[PDB]
């Protein structure tokens, strides 16, 4: 049972002894003796490489075995393996958080392999500094030698640092420097409305069934209502919104309803409601939406009635196509056109360098209006107007200023940043050469605040200095607008003319309230109302003698006297605000005001000629009647007489005496203080907009910003870019405030008699936090497949899961009340879906199937892994079950150690059969493969060369190897040493053991 030295009391272990014809073999662990000749081999037996491939299996399918998406793997999945290289040494059962790259096992082909060996080695030093690198004609016996080395160095490392955090950003660098997991793949491109770079379109595949949609209709925008023309671009930022399908078009009607009602729903307050909206982005969303809109407001308000019910609540488009003034008339003007062909011709005359401005004439005629002779009311599209907006002329400028103040790439700041571009932007605003800024700004604002037929809206960066807190500073221009605006209220009414004459100059008169034309003679009131304008564009204007510029008054304005409202100087204008020392001209005997190169009665400022400062550059002066009263009031009410046509607003008398302010700027900064809030502000000011005649008041957008730095939006948090459609202040400010300074804002707002319009962004949804596997198409902004691009019905990563708590409180939840209260609004059928809105389903949380499609981002045309063949690692959530060859469980069946008639056999990775080789067990035990591939295992010393000359080894009946033990025979003791060779003429040491063996190896003392 055990051999033991009686003189020492040691028990040989390890050890091989005959006696007679039998032979008992004492074994490693307890020198326990057993019968050598019936020791058999392990029929479980498996080899080292065996256990290598097994540990690294997954192991299992489980959603918390293996990262996924929808079941679906990316490069940046992490596993459970079934064992986890403990220490690079030793193999150890995986604990649930054991979690492994699965790149630490797996690549995609051996240059991917070949990559990571390099970046492991250069940046992860997980590889000999020294190592030479591995190049695609890399072998692969040599890539995964090195493989392993880079495993056995990372479970080291673990081990070490009792972590994985650097793994995770080790791992995730690497993935990011291979094309086809970065933007490389993505077809990065800027064309049309691409503004971040490029769009994926959604479409429908049994792979990802849980996102098909039956809408995506795209680009049907007014021009494009049948699908059979181009239309407007569908895409434009960030998760588009697939204002086609019937439930989301419930769920924007929604939407509208709460805006319209957000006092009462959020405060119970009856005064903190908005009164109109902004449609946003109009151009990028099915043209349903304004009918929708339009139905909602009919239903409420009455608004096609009477012009005293459409002008309660005035509403605008953002709506830049110059074809969409045309449909907005057939459809019943619910909400106002801009004219963006009058912006333009105010942009090309007045507003550029003066190398740049063209014939004034454009002013005329270039509209919805002819204002050469406009002597009629309600006989042309009503629309808004303005000269400036918080992204028409602000922003791409600011942003300008910024880049070449601070050398920062352009669109890229911190707020230091911003405040020095917006030191440089002002300067050049107060510069006579303007690099960033319009020019003729007082000139601009006369045309707009002058015009019949037109809604003007004020910009807020031309009162206030576009960065800075709200309201902190105001423009040269404050002074100068005010008292146009002003000015409006009291004088401006009545028919208006415009001409340019043989020198290029534009007289532009309004005749006051109750003259239409010329001629008229006009009521009472008329006399001390009406206005004249003078404006050139050419700094060089001089007038020669006798030459004179002629306003023609009118019938009305016969032997009067006008003083100045504006007047040009050298070095900028002088304003009047009213009649006290403003320089005087009288009209002749026709009403015709004559000015000359000479001034007038010894007046400065009164003779035409060209100027040019930072105010500006050309000429401008502005006239009305002296001895107006203070209280002189020139607007006119709107009729509560029914309209005899399907329309809202109507372009007449009382809707121009209406202006909008758009009250914000991109470049607002958050508050420091409670009572720098813009909200704040703006209810401690609704007088004061009262005084200068708004009669609306654009908010920004209210709904807290994602801070995502994904766009412009989302950097300055100017309300456009966001996550929660219902979070207006409410988690948390928005940078105007608490949702109750908003409330206060909108209740101070209505207690001045002002109405306030909610900015309605139904075009699109930012940064929601969950992840879903999805089929897209590489497109341009019209959805038309990126003909370039692998990225074709490729399954892909999309952030489109959420959408906040207020959207999840709120969602569908009005349209009870709007059924039952409106329910002609459920029956209607929208021109582009041929169907009516279906509120059916409440949406509470967005995914993908309600999207159109999202901007590229950056994942890479192969981060979702596939095959070689192209087909989908899955775990089967979503298609059919499979893995990575390296992940899966193997038929074994006739690989590794077989028994096949009296031998062993051991077939390796390629299921052939292994012949003059060692191989090791799992357990640490070696076998030989004689040259005929059969097992030894016949207990009988054999001389094999493993590499140099041969060894004397020695296989047990179990095949295994005899080392670092002693064989005792009738014949002599051998040692066979720790590589299992025997040992021959010399001495040796085996622990507590030394043996001294002779020349033949028989031990001569031990
Ligand atoms: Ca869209």
């Amino acid at each position: 049972q055990y051999y033991i030295d009686p003189t020492t009391g040691q028990p040989r272990k390890n050890f091989l002894l005959q006696n007679g014809n039998d032979w008992i073999y004492f074994d490693k662990d307890t020198g326990a003796g057993t019968n050598a000749l019936k020791l058999q081999f392990d029929k479980g037996t498996i080899s080292a490489d065996e256990q290598y491939r097994r540990g690294n299996e997954a192991y299992s399918y489980d959603d918390k075995s293996i990262e996924n998406v929808n079941g679906y793997l990316t490069a940046d999945t992490w596993y459970r393996p079934k064992q986890i290289l403990k220490d690079g040494t030793t193999w150890t059962d995986s604990k649930e958080t054991d979690m492994r790259p699965i790149l630490m096992v797996w690549w995609p082909n051996t240059v991917t392999q070949a990559y990571y060996l390099n970046y492991m080695k250069q940046y992860g030093n997980l590889l000999p500094a020294s190592l030479p690198s591995f190049s695609t004609d890399a072998d692969s016996a040599e890539l995964n030698h090195y493989s392993e080395l880079v495993q056995q160095n990372i479970e080291k490392r673990i081990s070490e640092t009792g972590s994985t955090d650097w793994l995770r950003t080790l791992m995730h660098e690497f993935v990011t420097k291979n094309s086809m997991w970065n933007k490389d793949s993505e077809n990065v491109d800027y064309g049309g409305l691409q503004l971040q770079g490029g769009f994926l379109k959604y479409v429908n595949s049994d792979l990802t069934k849980y996102a098909n949609s039956d809408w995506r209709l795209m680009n049907r925008t007014a021009t494009n209502i049948d699908g059979k023309n181009y239309g407007g671009a569908e895409f434009l930022l960030a998760n588009d919104i697939d204002n086609s399908n019937p439930v989301v078009q419930a769920e924007e009607l929604n939407w509208l309803y709460y805006l319209m009602n957000f006092g009462t729903i959020t405060g119970n307050n009856p005064e903190a409601n908005f009164d109109g909206i902004r449609v946003d982005a109009v151009d990028n969303v099915d043209v349903d939406l304004l009918s929708i809109a339009r139905d909602y407001f009919n239903a409420a308000y009455n608004m096609e009635q009477s012009d005293a019910s459409a002008n309660k609540h005035i509403n605008i488009l953002e709506d830049w196509g110059w074809d969409d003034p045309a449909y907005v008339n057939k459809i019943g003007n619910p909400q106002l056109t801009m004219d963006d062909r009058l912006r333009n011709a105010i942009m090309d005359t007045l507003s550029g360098a003066p190398d740049k401005n063209q014939a004034l004439n454009k002013l005329i005629t270039q509209s919805l209006v002819n204002r050469a002779n406009d002597n009629t009311e309600n006989a042309v599209i009503p629309s808004y107007n303005f000269v400036r907006a918080h992204d028409s002329n602000a922003q791409d400028q600011i942003r300008q200023a910024i880049q070449a103040a601070t050398g920062k790439p352009y669109g890229e700041f911190n707020l230091d940043d911003e405040k020095k571009g917006m030191e440089a932007y002002i300067n050049d605003q107060n510069s006579t050469n303007k690099k960033w800024n319009l020019y003729n700004m007082p000139s601009a604002y006369t045309i707009l605040l002058t015009n019949k037929d037109s809604v003007p809206r004020v910009y807020y960066g031309d009162l206030y200095q576009d960065g800075g807190q709200y309201m902190e500073h105001k423009t040269r221009y404050f002074d100068t607008i005010t008292n146009l605006l002003k000015t409006r209220v009291k004088y401006v009414a009545g028919g208006q003319t415009m001409s340019v004459d043989k020198n290029g100059i534009l007289t532009n008169v309004r005749f006051g309230k109750g003259a239409m034309n010329a001629t008229d003679t006009g009521t009472d009131e008329t006399r001390t109302e009406g206005i004249g304008v003078v404006i050139s564009n050419n700094t060089n204007l001089k007038l020669n003698d006798g030459e004179s510029v002629v306003l023609h008054m009118g019938a009305a304005h016969k032997n009067q006297k006008y003083r100045a409202v504006i007047l040009t100087t050298e070095d900028g204008v002088k304003n009047y605000t009213n009649d006290t020392d403003a320089p005087v001209a009288y009209t002749d005997a026709n009403g015709d005001l004559h000015f000359t190169n000479t001034n007038l009665d010894g007046q400065q400022y009164t003779a035409v000629r060209g100027y040019a400062n930072p105010d500006v550059t050309g000429y401008l002066a502005v006239w009305v009647p002296a001895g107006a009263a203070d209280d002189q009031d020139a607007r006119t009410a709107p009729s509560d007489e029914a309209h005899t046509t399907k329309t809202a607003y109507r372009s007449n008398a009382a809707l121009d005496s209406n202006v909008i302010y758009e009250g914000f700027s991109n470049f607002i900064y958050w508050p420091t203080t409670e009572s720098e809030r813009t909200n704040v502000r703006i209810a401690q000011n609704a007088d004061l907009f009262k005084s200068w005649g708004i009669t609306t008041f654009e908010l920004a957008p209210q709904y807290n910003s994602s801070k995502d730095g994904t766009f412009l939006d989302s950097i300055i948090d100017n309300g456009y870019a966001f996550t929660d459609r219902y979070d207006l202040g409410m988690s948390t400010p928005n940078k105007y405030g608490s949702d109750e300074d908003l409330r206060n804002a909108l209740q101070a707002l209505h207690k001045a008699g002002l109405q306030a319009i909610a900015d309605w962004v139904p075009d699109q949804i930012y940064n929601l936090p969950g992840k879903e596997a999805v089929t897209v198409t590489r497109s341009d902004d019209h959805g038309t497949t990126w003909e370039v691009s692998p990225i074709k019905n490729v399954v892909y990563i999309t952030n489109t899961i959420g959408g906040g708590e207020y959207q999840k409180k709120y969602g569908g939840e009005f349209l009870d009340t709007l059924q039952k209260e409106y329910p002609q609004l459920f029956s209607q059928v929208y021109p582009v879906t041929q169907t009516t809105i279906d509120p059916s389903v409440k949406i509470k949380e967005w995914s993908a199937k309600y999207f159109n499609g999202t901007n590229i981002l950056h994942r890479g045309a192969g981060y979702v892994l596939r095959s070689n063949d192209g087909k989908y690692y899955n775990l089967g959530t979503s298609t059919q079950q499979f893995l990575p060859s390296q992940l899966s469980v193997q038929d074994n069946e006739g690989y590794g150690f077989v028994k096949e008639g009296n031998n062993y056999h051991y077939y390796d990775e390629n299921k052939q059969m292994v012949k003059d080789a060692f191989i090791q067990d799992s357990v640490g035990n070696w076998y030989y493969l004689d040259k005929n591939g059969n097992m030894v295992a016949n207990q009988s010393p054999v001389e094999i060369s493993s590499n140099g000359a041969s060894g004397t080894y020695l296989f047990l009946n179990n095949g295994t190897s005899f080392r670092s033990g002693l064989v005792k025979t009738d014949a002599g003791t051998y040692y066979y040493d720790g590589d299992g060779r025997m040992v021959r003429n010399q001495t040796v040491s085996d622990g507590a053991m030394t043996y001294v063996l002779d020349e033949n190896g028989k031990l001569v003392s031990e």
